[PDB]
Order: structure tokens, then sequence, then C-alpha cells
């Protein structure tokens, strides 16, 4: 039994099939309370949700599916005919974010891929039917941030007004991308400031009172 299995079984168990927003809610009461792990959360979810509806993209890239946490969160809020694609190196991560949108019902907007996106942005455009993204939401290993997006340039995935949308540019920290992105002619940033996911972290005092030999 992995942790991501944990979460999965959770969901299945406590959460309405069908219902997103339950769903959502099963996630984040199950590692808030139970087991740390690394989806979005709640706040940084609200901000998600406030662009995705500021944009109302119809083809999404999400980098990094992990449990299907961010998947469900921006295909709920999608448009009749809108996508969502998102790129998953790990097969059992891959596996389980289906399981995911299954549950919620959301598994004809979302297409998962299985493969590094450094191998699977190239193949885009041919295999997927791409031209140009309206959004990626980036949210896999923080080194990749920088490279994938010069990829995504390079391969013809971006045009005026593609919206960008990074998770963790604080902590852990994404600092070639953010110093990049920043500093570039090519874009133009807003940061906004939320907290970690799952942070009220116990611990506690041990008292031993010695008895003797
Ligand atoms: O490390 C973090 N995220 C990495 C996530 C990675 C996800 O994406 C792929 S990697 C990949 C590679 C290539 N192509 C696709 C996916 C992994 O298999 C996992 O599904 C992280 C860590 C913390 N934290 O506090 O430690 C907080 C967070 O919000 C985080 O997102
Ligand atoms: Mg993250």
């Amino acid at each position: 039994d992995t942790k991501e299995q944990r979460i999965l079984r959770y969901v299945q168990q406590n959460a309405k099939p069908g219902d997103p927003q339950s769903v959502l809610e099963a996630i984040d009461t199950y590692c808030t309370q139970k087991e740390w792990a690394m989806n979005v959360g709640d706040a940084k979810g609200q901000i998600m949700d406030a662009v995705i509806r500021e944009y109302s993209p119809s083809l999404v890239l999400e980098l990094g599916a992990y449990c299907g946490y961010s998947a469900v969160r921006m295909a709920r809020l999608l448009q009749p005919g809108a996508r969502l694609l998102t790129m998953e190196i790990n097969p059992d991560c891959a596996a389980i974010t289906q399981q995911m949108l299954n549950f919620a019902g959301l598994q004809d907007k979302v297409t998962i891929l299985n493969g590094a996106s450094q191998d699977l942005i190239p193949q885009l455009k041919k295999k997927y039917d791409v031209d140009t993204l309206d959004m990626v939401f980036l949210d896999h290993w923080k080194d990749r941030y920088l490279p994938d997006t010069l990829l995504l340039e390079k391969c013809g995935l971006l045009r005026k007004g593609t919206v960008l949308l990074a998770d963790n540019v604080i902590v852990p920290g994404t600092p070639d991308f953010l110093a990049y992105v920043r500093g570039s002619s090519s874009f133009e940033c807003t940061h906004y400031s939320s907290y970690l996911e799952y942070m009220k972290v116990v611990d506690g005092l041990e008292k031993a009172i010695y008895q003797g030999p």
C-alpha cells in the first residue's frame, strides 16, 4: 500500500461519485488530517479556479498529474468541448489520476500522457491534434519548469496570450524559471501569494519521569 493508493481509496469510500467538488474535499481532508501530500491544496486551488474562470481556456496542458487533484480542479471548470492534457512520468501516478478522474466523472475532458514531459512535448501537435495551448499548469519537478517552458516555445506550442501558471515558486522554489520569466520581455508576470498545502504539522513533547534503577 502506497500513500497515493490510500488517497484514492479514501476518495472512493467517502466522496460522492460524479461530484468533483466532493472528490477535492475528500483529498483535502485526508491530506490535512492523515498524511501530507504534494497536492496544490484548497488555498492555491482557489487562485487556480479564479484564473481558469478568467481565461476560459479551451486547451490546457498540465505538467505533473500526481494524484489528479489539480486535473479534477481544472477539468471541473472547463467549458463543454474544452480539453485538459496532463503529462505524468510515473505510471503509478498516471493510474491513480485516471481513476480519480473516472470517479469524479471528468474522464471525457482529460487525456493522460504517460511519459516524461521532455519526450512528450515534441509529440503533442502530431499525436494529440494540438495547435497552440491556451494555458499551461506547471507543478512537476521544479528543475523542469524552465527547460520545459523553453521546449514549449521551441515546439511552437505558445501563442500570444498563452497563460503559464506555476506552482511552488516560493517553496520549494523554482528559481531559474522565476528569474527567467520575470526577466524576459516575452512574458508578463503576476505573483499570487498564498500558502503551502497542508502545513498544520503535529509535534509534541514527551514527559518521562525517572523512577530509579
Ligand atoms: O516536489 C513537488 N512536486 C513534484 C511533482 C511531481 C509530479 O509530477 C511527476 S514528475 C514529472 C517529470 C516529467 N514529466 C512529467 C512529470 C511526479 O511523478 C509527480 O506526479 C512538490 C513539493 C512540495 N513540497 O513542499 O515539498 C510541494 C509541492 O506543491 C510540490 O508540487
Ligand atoms: Mg506543487
